[PDB]
């Protein structure tokens, strides 16, 4: 399952230095969702994090990568 | 003694590699709520709860704690 394609619907700057700043229309890309309001992804070649609600996704495909990484499967397995 | 969280300290730095996993300093205070499994517990850093790798702690020595929750203990409630 690849990386979700994602187009801003509004500009964001980041509060932080873990979050992406993009401006409405931008291309994103979304590799994860990190909670309800968060997903990790990248915009120009910058990974960070991105807030849900300032987006819109595409969705012709996968749950995987669109819901958050539940504690059982984070735990099933050593950290890297 | 009895039934309270159990202190650990950081041996090694620590950069959670998904949401669910806190990230942490060598030295770093921890306390820590539930064994998950073998290599990870449920705990909290800095008023931040999420999972620790057990490779990067260590732990001060309840075995209610300490082992993870039973099938059969699970199982003997409903859901959830």
């Amino acid at each position: 399952s690849e990386p979700i394609e994602a187009i801003a619907k509004f500009d964001y700057v980041g509060r932080t230095a873990r979050e992406l700043s993009f401006k409405k229309g931008a291309s994103l890309l979304l590799y994860q969702r990190a909670s309800d309001d968060w997903w990790e992804g990248r915009h120009n070649g910058i990974d960070g994090l991105i807030p849900h609600q300032y987006i819109v996704v595409q969705d012709t495909e996968v749950v995987e990568r669109s819901s958050p990484k539940s504690e059982i499967e984070v735990i099933s397995e050593p950290p890297e």
